[PDB]
Order: structure tokens, then sequence, then C-alpha cells
């Protein structure tokens, strides 16, 4: 006779589903653990008063690392180790002495702190770009060397320097004499009304080239391609430092380095402003959920100590069972002074406009995927937090969480993580079993619909048709899988498409447009998927001899107007600007009128507008009818037979859809429709 009492904490997200009831008492102790946190946080001041989650963010940012006074030309650096008895900053500037600069004073937070006075000239103490280590010494004595853990600039070592001492890292003091303005806005951009259509791009392999491609490339040679897409926002994928470029940016050596194997700091602020310039929102790729286990030019061991960072090796919580890698312990303060001033220095210093956070699932689950972990849950709860003060309104925080954790993207006064988007991971896999197992006129039209809208209340969600696992290696394309290994003979214009072709061709626009229009709230399209890129991803690996033949875009193959390729391009550029014209994902879900068995037909309204798929493999129809709620004229805003975008060119676009008052498909109005084998339309209502 207990009355089943919901904690107040919770009572909005038990609301929005109250499939949570049960679990109400379990979800109010993860969100009051992230709210104490929270008000530990905002209470860490000299006199106890209250400050901002954001000025906490900024002022650990600020006043950690290194850092060069312009105007008094002096140098400070902290940094925390609570084990080392002693601390030394070292480097070329003092030709690696080791007595001569000690971080002599040592806080009660365990913080070694130095200020170097400007040198006799007026110079700066450590030259620009100079290379420095921290040296300490530990209580029996012996002496280990690290980077700075918040140094801003990490560097690959020279054949000369990688032969005599190996393929550590090299910390350098960025300290430029001339650091970049920004010059434009960010783009007007609210979450809560705003589509965003974003581009998943990885700068290194921006190029047809087998090399690495710099940031100043990719502003120059990169962003018109994706200004002519349309897409709102590029995902930045690689960009926190990582010793293994194979790793795809996912065994992050150097939290607060963006990666120097593309070029500088400053080249990376460009590419931002420059993309703002355009309107492009730009949002970073961060890996909180796990550390590369380098030690020296990572955080391994780095205070002598192995529970520091991370939770230790004998507490059977500090590895990845498969990553090889080392485990945040968030419940550390200093842990997070770390990883949520992080998150301020990306929005602030490169002015991203948000973050997707990786291994979301790897985080919550005390098994990490193969029991949730309240620790690191709350640490993402505060991380929602921050990310959405910095940028009220705007900030966008994106979840790849493959487990479906509910509540995660819930707001936080709701109870919620407070992500704004999670990523649509299963449904890759949907259009990968269909091609693989079944027959065209097998396809279940019920079974797509239905995966395609399974998506929890309130959380909404970022769709693809494929992502960048898909691309890598180990797996195929949708490309490969429609078309094969198409050559540039496969693809020319100049004669009509085989079989395999032809259909290759039609149904990756298709599948596209479905999951574009009723697969989620957002959109995603992996760099290079957009104009169905042959072959796959693959990086630099003992695997493959180290060999970038496949490291590479070949963004040569959609400025060939004479191969098909441009027909899958500029399709993907009349998708997405025709949802900014007329939008349809950041809105709720569709009305689906049909899902026909026999005639493989799918139609839906969603926010007014009319989306038609016939799958049929070799069925045209005439005068279909399509149910519609509010009677007028409709036109077509899209048309995948278009033959700009490699269509036969059927379907007339100039054609007035006039609704008829007869019931239809549970419907008031009706209109007629062409709609060839494999085709797809997009209508609105004129006024």
């Amino acid at each position: 006779m207990s009355l089943t009492k919901i904690p107040e904490n919770v009572q909005g997200a038990v609301s929005i589903d109250p499939w949570l009831e049960p679990f109400a008492d379990v979800l109010s102790e993860r969100r009051y653990l992230a709210d104490k946190w929270l008000y530990d946080i905002k209470h860490a001041t000299p006199d106890g008063s209250e400050q901002s989650l954001v000025d906490f963010a900024r002022n650990a940012y600020k006043t950690y690392g290194l850092h060069a006074n312009q105007q008094t030309k002096e140098i400070v650096y902290r940094e925390w180790a609570p084990n080392a008895q002693r601390a030394f900053l070292v480097g070329e500037f003092n030709n690696w002495n080791e007595e001569s600069h000690e971080m002599k004073h040592k806080d009660e937070f365990g913080v070694f702190s130095i200020t170097l006075a400007p040198l006799e000239n007026g110079d700066f103490a450590i030259p620009h770009d100079s290379k420095i280590k921290v040296m300490f010494v530990l209580p029996d004595g012996s002496k280990v060397y690290r980077i700075p853990a918040w140094i801003t600039r990490a560097t690959q070592p020279s054949k000369e320097t990688a032969q005599k001492y190996g393929p550590t890292y090299e910390g350098r003091f960025w300290n430029p004499p001339n650091s970049y303005q920004f010059k434009h806005q960010r783009p007007k951009f609210n979450l809560a009304n705003d589509s965003i259509k974003i581009y998943e791009a990885h700068i290194g392999i921006s190029s047809p080239e087998p090399k690495v491609a710099s940031y100043k490339e990719f502003t120059q040679n990169v962003l018109p391609r994706i200004k002519h897409l349309g897409y709102d926002a590029i995902q930045l994928m690689a960009i926190m430092e990582h010793a293994y470029y194979a790793s795809f940016g996912y065994q992050v050596t150097n939290f607060f380095a963006i990666s120097s194997r593309y070029g500088t700091p400053e080249d990376l602020k460009e590419l931002i402003d420059t993309a703002h310039s355009m309107g492009i929102l730009v949002l970073l790729d961060v890996i909180h959920s796990h550390a590369s286990k380098n030690s020296e030019d990572g955080l391994n061991m780095f205070d002598g100590s192995d529970h520091q960072y991370f939770h230790s090796l004998t507490s059977g919580r500090g590895e990845h069972p498969l990553w090889d890698s080392r485990l945040f312990n968030y419940g550390s303060f200093e842990v997070q002074r770390f990883l949520l001033a992080n998150l301020a220095y990306y929005i602030d210093v490169y002015q991203f406009d948000g973050f997707r956070f990786d291994g979301v699932t790897s985080m919550l689950y005390l098994h990490h995927g193969v029991g949730v972990d309240h620790e690191a849950l709350a640490y993402l709860m505060l991380a929602n937090d921050l990310v959405h003060d910095l940028l009220p309104e705007s900030a966008v925080t994106i979840a790849e969480d493959v487990s479906g954790y509910p509540t995660l993207c819930l707001p936080r006064t709701a109870g919620g993580g407070g992500f704004d988007y999670r990523l649509a991971m299963a449904l890759p896999d949907m259009w990968i079993k269909l091609l693989k197992t079944k027959q065209d006129d097998d396809w279940d039209m019920g079974h797509i619909v239905h995966t395609l809208t399974n998506r929890r209340h309130g959380e909404k969600v970022v769709a693809y048709c494929e992502s960048h696992d898909q691309a890598l290696v180990g797996d195929k394309t949708l490309a490969f899988w429609l078309m094969d290994a198409a050559m540039y003979t496969d693809m020319t214009v100049l004669k009509e498409p085989t079989l395999v072709i032809d259909r290759g061709i039609a149904l990756h626009k298709m599948i596209r447009l479905i999951t574009h229009s009723l697969g989620g709230e957002a959109y995603l399209n992996f760099e290079g998927n957009e104009f169905g890129h042959p072959e796959w991803l693959d990086f630099p690996r003992v695997g493959n001899n180290d060999s970038y033949h496949y490291a590479r875009r070949q963004f040569n193959l959609v400025d060939d107007d004479l191969l098909r390729y441009r027909h899958l391009n500029e399709f993907d550029a009349a998708m997405q600007n025709c949802e900014s014209k007329h939008q349809w994902l950041n809105t709720p879900q569709a009305y689906v009128s049909l899902k026909h068995e026999v005639d493989k037909v799918i139609a839906f309204e969603r926010n007014g507008h009319l989306f038609v798929f016939n799958f049929h493999p070799t069925q045209s129809f005439t005068d279909y009818r399509i149910g519609v709620d509010v009677a007028g004229t409709y036109k077509i805003v899209l048309n995948t037979d278009r033959a700009e975008f490699g269509g036969h060119n059927r379907i007339d676009e100039a054609q007035e859809f006039f609704t008829t008052d007869l019931e239809w498909n549970n419907r008031r109005n009706f209109i007629q429709v062409y709609i060839p084998s494999r085709t797809a339309i997009v209508l609105t209502r004129q006024m």
C-alpha cells in the first residue's frame, strides 16, 4: 500500500514516458548525484560563494596549462600532479636543464606552479613553438618526463628525433606573434526550431591525394563543396590530438591540442571562421569516454601514480575491455575540472558550436556495452549543463550511444541526460540487411516504416543511412552494396547504364531521402557518400603497409559532368536545400498514410509536406492515389527522377496537383501522381 512516489526531480521524464515509472527512484538518484556535483563545482571558489558553471570551466583553462602574458612578457605554468614530489619545467629554452626551473610551489590541491620572468632582452622566456616537457621527481627519487596535460600543441617527432628517442610526440609552447582574429559571427541557429543537417568530415582524408591534407586545404577546397550541398553543420572528427592516425581520432593523447598533422591552431580557427562566414555550424568530436594508454605524450601514469586521471588497474575499473585505453575517474574533482574546461576551451578558443560525445555507451555502463555507471553519466549531465550554458538556445550536443539508454536526450530539468540528439546508430544495418539478404520484391514496407519511426518520445535523433563506421575497412558502403566496384567506364553518362547501375543510382537517392524525411529529427552524411564515393576508407596501419591509398576522398569525381557521381551529388544538394526551404527534420513525426506491401509504395505527410516513395523493383504507377489532409494545390519540390540527379526525367515537375474532396487512406482528400518504378517525390502545398 506504499504509494508509488515519483520524486519531483524526475517528474518531467516520467510524464514524457510513463514507462519510466518503476525506475523513477534510480533515475532520481542518478540526477541527484549530478546536481550535487553541480553544487560542488559552483561553490569551488576562494570564499565558497556561488559562481556560474561557465566561469568555473573558463577560469580552469585560463589558469591551467601554460599562459604567455603578452603585456608583461611573463609566462605562467601550473600542473596538477599530487603523487609527484617535485616538478621541473624543461625544454629547448633551458637546454633541458633539470635544476634551473623548478616548480617550487605545490598547492594544497596538489598543483605545481612556476612563473618565468621575461629575458633581459624582454623576450618571452620560451621561444614560440619550441619544445618543452615537465619532469616529475617521485618520492622514491626516480624521474618521469611528460607533455603538459593542457598543452595546446603536440607534434610528431622528426625522422632524426624518432630514430634517437622513438615515436613519442613532442610538446610545443604555442605562442604565435599574431594569433588569428575571428571575423565572422556564429550562424543564426536555434536548436529548438531549426533543422541541423550535418556533414561528417575528417581533415586528413579530405583530398584526392594519399597524404594528410591540411586545415588550409579543407578551408579552401572542401568548405565550398559543403556550402553547395547546403548542410547546416560540419561534424569534425579526429581533431583532438591523437598519435595514432588509424585510430580515426579515438585514441586521444593530448586533450587540449588540436591535431598538428593538419596544421596549426591558427589554421583551424580560420577554417571554423570561414565556415561561419558561409553560414555553417562546426561541431567537434569529443572523446571523453577514455584516453590513450600512452605515457609521456599521454596521461597514463602522468604523475607516476596509477590513481590520478584514471581508475587504477587493480580497481578493476581502470581499463577498457577492447580499446586498450584508460578509463577516467569522473569522481575526482580535478578530472571533472579537466574535462569540463576542455569543453569550454573548444567552444571559446576555436568557436566550435557544439559537440558529439563519442563512446557514450562505454561510459554509461559498468561493463561498457561488453549496471549504469552513475559517475560517468553524471559527468555527461554536467557536460550538457556547461555546453548549453556556453551558447544558450543554440548549442548542440549529440550522443553516440548505441544502447539507446532511456532519458539520455531528455532535458536535465526533466531528469534526463540533457543531450539534444542521439545518433540513430541502428538505421544503417536495416539497409544492409535488405541489400544483403532480401531481393527487391521481398522488401517489407511495414518493417521499413517501423524501423525508421521507432524513436523514443522526446529523444530527438540524428538519422543517417550510413556513417563513418560503414565507410571504413571491414564494411561495405551503400554504393558498394548497390553497384559493387563500378569503374569510370561503368559510370559514364555517354552510355545507358546497366540494370545494376540504374538500380543502384535510383536506390541510392531513395534510401537517403526516406532516411532524411522519415528516420529522425536531424540528418548526417559521412564525407563522400553524398556522391556515392567508390571503394572504402582505410588509414595507414601495419595491416596495409601504411598505405594512404584509401586515406583520401576522390572529390574530383563530383567535378566530372560525364560521370554519374555528379548526379548523386546534385541530388544531395537539392535534398538539403529542399528541407531548408520546406522544413521537415526538426518537426513531429510523420503521419504515414500508406505502406502498401504489394505495390511497394510508402507515402506520408510531415509538417504539411507530401512524401511518396515507389520502391517497386519493376512496376510504374499512373494516377496513383495519395491521401492528403490539407486541401489545395500541390507542386513537386524534389524529384529523384530528375535528369540532373541521374534519373530518366519521366515525371513532370511543372504539374499542378489539385486535391479532390473524397476520402482516401483515412485522409479527407487525395491527389493522383505518376511514380515510375524506383522513384520518389516530395510535394508542397501552394499558398
